[PDB]
C-alpha cells in the first residue's frame, strides 16, 4: 500500500524540521528549487 | 530502513506525473500555498 496518500500521512508523522530536510534533499537532488525557496 | 534519504530515492522511483499529484496533494492537505510556494 504505497499510495500517494499513504505518503502524505508520512510527512504528517514527522516534525516540520524533519520535513524541511527531506524537501531540501529533493530540492537539490531533483534540482527543482524555483518556487519561493 | 525508513530513513529520509530512503524516501528520496522513493520520489525518484516514481513517475513525474505521480510526483506531481503527490506534491499537489500535500500542497492542499498541509495547505502550504503561499502564492507559488
Amino acid at each position: 500500500s504505497i499510495t500517494k496518500d499513504q505518503i502524505i500521512e508520512a510527512v504528517a508523522a514527522m516534525s516540520v524540521m524533519d520535513v524541511v530536510e527531506l524537501i531540501s534533499a529533493m530540492e537539490e537532488k531533483f534540482g527543482v528549487s524555483a518556487a519561493a525557496a
